């Protein structure tokens, strides 16, 4: 696999929430999508813009000590600090022993681990979480990627009954990557759809016995992702997904998967 | 597979419930068990009697958004209304793409979207959901279905400490639908049975890695399924299942999985006392 | 397989805790490992110490209800008595019908069901819980098996920020059993190592499609386990476990896996 590089930069955002971007004054929440094929190594490096401590943490993905982000291990940032940290990727192999290694290749993702309380509860509560997807030789790419992230009460940190909101047309062969964090379980659901629930949403075949589900609980730093074939065998149309916590959805953690037709028009709804 | 009809009508019941039913008066918490086959067709003649808008909205089925039962698709129905709702289902099968496209088949669940709010808690909360299992072709089908439905803190809107129980006869092959729904977590566990934690409950065979289990976290809305052939390996007995949520299981969410023996007793079972 | 026999003792522990011991006086909590391949018997002469009743139930194990460990099936044990519990286990096979039967291999759990209330949850909350695994023929055996039980908010009912921290060295096939207690749903996670969500913890083979992950949601009377490889691909270091509740490993529901390099040595660490 590939060495590869990358800038991120940890920001305070104008609202007093903290993001990660590729480029200065250019940070999102969620972070920005990190995709690597397994076997590639990233080196990434991270330049703390504000005031405070920051550090960078994955899951999943093999890293050093030194690329732990954590306090125990050294491997935070100082204020307007910069650090490398690496991480490296292998693919499934069997080992001398006989037993099989599992490959790198999941949904993951990557956030703070310093800001606010020695796990990150700060920087976590402010938007310092991203996605990272290790994709397995031969895995199906999708036509586009859309990151859900229930971080306590809120959607990538939206307000109640504000999306986001993802727009696809019929057919179309859609990603979602769907990480939690904070302090509530919650449940996924989406309206119209649903996956496998295995490394990558979709059966290997009729033999893959994997639960199909269109709903599925979750916890903190919980991630897990599937590809849909959008409206399929269900139309166009706004398909909510929201979490299925009564008070959660009526709270407003809820959004729409928007599926068009293929001139652009959608059946009407009236949402909130 | 075949087009069904069926007429569904949701009804307020005693106590402040709600519920849906195969006919006016005959209304029940959970409501009837719908049962299709993959590529089957269903179409629900859905009357609502109550004087607030109520709806069907089916978890896993496929359907259009005018069966989404939803404000957000206009799709409720109003005090005293009717709406024929259609589910369709479909077989697996290998895509254009070359991926393999997951059937219907699963153990799924309908209930209200409106009442309430317009995710349903106030419905869902009353008694407005029921089961629904599709099957596939080939699926072995069982000598009894039980539906546990961990609303909150009641099992199936029961008052708490009060079952449901369920008999079946050593060597009878039980299927349970599990379905969660409002606020809380939950962990389902039965005494000397377990299952395997995927589609069916069952491992496909040897190659099957699944887990087997005996506990399995649930949180609103999840439905999961199994069969297990009752006694086996453990013999009769009064066999609880409950959630294992510690003060879950002592405020009452608990019931029994009653067990005879082929002559029709259960172990250990003396309800009354003898003299001398 | 194979009959065994063994004792079993609950006692009271200092703070008010009861746990379960293989001799009088060497009560641990969480409770002793029991490790059986299937289609062994165990028979289990269980001697309650202490001045409540008490029992033994299992999860997942073949057992009549002459052994559920309740009351309503008459099989708990009075204070000072002595009871013989028997868990059997069976490998997988094919019924007559053609069906397949699951055996009882896993990662499993033992525990009081009437210490406090009806379902133990005083016995379960002082520290009445141990783990069992049952093996399938063939399974790969560990160097080490390590027990991590969340109960409640604290590790296997050590006070908060207290570990427990457990060590290898790199390469070490190192076995972890989780088992979760109480009233919270928790997350488990270890930094530098991840699993299989199957039975075993590692993929059968290039077939498996079983999601590889590193936390874990569980509740209440949940049972897992797994082996890693210790520091593969990732080197020696002090790599945390912990609940990944953001509060939960704020108020110390955190431990080490200090995985050592062959000279004895680890990265310097600021616990
Ligand atoms: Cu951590
Ligand atoms: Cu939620
Ligand atoms: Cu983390
Ligand atoms: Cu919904
Ligand atoms: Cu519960
Ligand atoms: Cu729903
Ligand atoms: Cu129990
Ligand atoms: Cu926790
Ligand atoms: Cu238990």
């Amino acid at each position: 696999g590939e060495v590869r590089r990358i800038k991120l930069y940890a920001e305070r955002l104008a609202d007093g929430q903290m993001g990660y971007g590729l480029e200065k004054g250019r940070a999102t929440i969620p972070g920005p999508l990190i995709e690597l094929n397994e076997g590639d190594t990233l080196h990434i490096e991270f330049e703390n813009t504000m005031d405070v401590r920051a550090s960078l943490n994955v899951h999943g993905l093999d890293y050093e000590v030194s690329s732990d982000g954590t306090t125990l291990n050294k491997s935070d940032v100082e204020p307007g600090g910069t650090r490398t940290y690496t991480w490296r990727t292998h693919a499934p192999g069997r080992r001398s022993d006989g037993t099989w290694r599992a490959g790198s290749a999941g949904y993951w993702h990557y956030h703070d681990h310093v800001v606010g309380t020695e796990h990150g509860t700060g920087g976590i509560r402010k938007g310092l979480y991203g996605p990272v997807i290790v994709r397995r030789k031969g895995d199906v790419l999708p036509d586009a990627t859309h990151t859900i992230v229930f971080n306590d009460m809120l959607i990538n940190n939206r307000p109640a009954h504000s999306g986001p909101n993802f727009e696809a047309t019929v057919g179309d062969r859609v990603e979602f990557v769907m990480i939690t964090h904070g302090e509530y379980y919650h449940t996924f659901h989406m309206h119209g759809h649903r996956w496998a629930d295995n490394r990558t949403g979709m059966l290997t075949g009729p033999d893959d016995p994997s639960q199909v589900v269109d709903n599925k609980i979750v916890g903190p730093a919980d991630s897990f992702g599937f590809q849909v074939i959008a409206g399929e065998g269900v139309g166009a149309g706004a398909w909510m997904y929201h979490c299925h916590v009564q008070s959660h959805s009526d709270m407003g953690m809820v959004g729409l998967f928007l599926v068009k037709k293929t001139d652009g028009t959608i059946p009407g709804y009236e949402p909130h």
